[PDB]
């Protein structure tokens, strides 16, 4: 998928994170943390400051618990600065599951339809890290 | 389909127009003047000020040519205020059509899950309007 953000980034492009006054529209995607898990919106309370997410198992949940996911892709050639850079630290989706995890960017995506190669935290290897694994850009957020 | 949003209204939320800094994201869905129809937005553009959306035929025109439909719904009875009142002017989708129409509210939904009933503009009924019709709360925004 070819970017779709066209040209300093905003707020939910790429690696940008939300603003503090920005909430999550209905059926957006979250990040949630119930274990940091993929959600879906459902709705929000300005009287409790909470969503109520589905998993993708409905949850109440502070703002301060669900990271919205990026909505926007900007061209690594053009705006290097919207992606996450080598050694930085993020929050990604764990291939083929609907989990979050800590882990390291190995590379960020050179195209605008590459994915990040990213490094998870797991201490069963003995540096710390899993086998780089590749994780496509809307599933990667700030930690 | 319950309200949404739980609390003066927001953006987005019901009859409550976009503002002026709001920009469409990636697969919404807008009304677009290409006849206004229902489209979904690819991209963006801050440079040229124009979205590229896709019919629901991809277009690209500027903002002044996107309607962003409502993201947010609130109760009825607690905020009226969020809903279109009898004899506004919107443009309403023509039911079970992708094209929008101006039309008058003849009444605002009095529950959450409940459609407004309209009253299309349409010259050859002798008083100038269809016959009421029914349309969701996602599909009427200001014209």
């Amino acid at each position: 998928g070819r970017e779709n953000l066209y040209f300093k980034p905003p707020p939910l492009c790429g690696a940008i994170p939300a603003s503090g006054d920005y909430v999550a529209r209905p059926g957006d995607k979250v990040a949630a943390r119930v274990q940091w898990i993929l959600a879906e919106v459902v709705s929000y309370s300005h009287a409790t400051n909470k969503y109520e997410v589905d998993d993708i198992e409905r949850h109440t949940l502070s703002r301060r618990r669900v990271i919205p996911l990026p909505q926007w892709k900007a061209n690594p050639e053009t705006d290097p600065e919207a992606l996450f850079q080598k050694e930085q630290l993020v929050l990604a989706l764990y291939p083929q599951t609907t989990c979050f995890y800590r882990a390291l960017i190995h590379a960020p995506p050179q195209r605008p339809q590459d994915d990040y190669s990213v490094l998870f935290e797991d201490t069963s290897y003995a540096d710390g890290y899993s086998p780089p694994l590749n994780v496509a850009q809307r599933y990667v957020v700030a930690c």
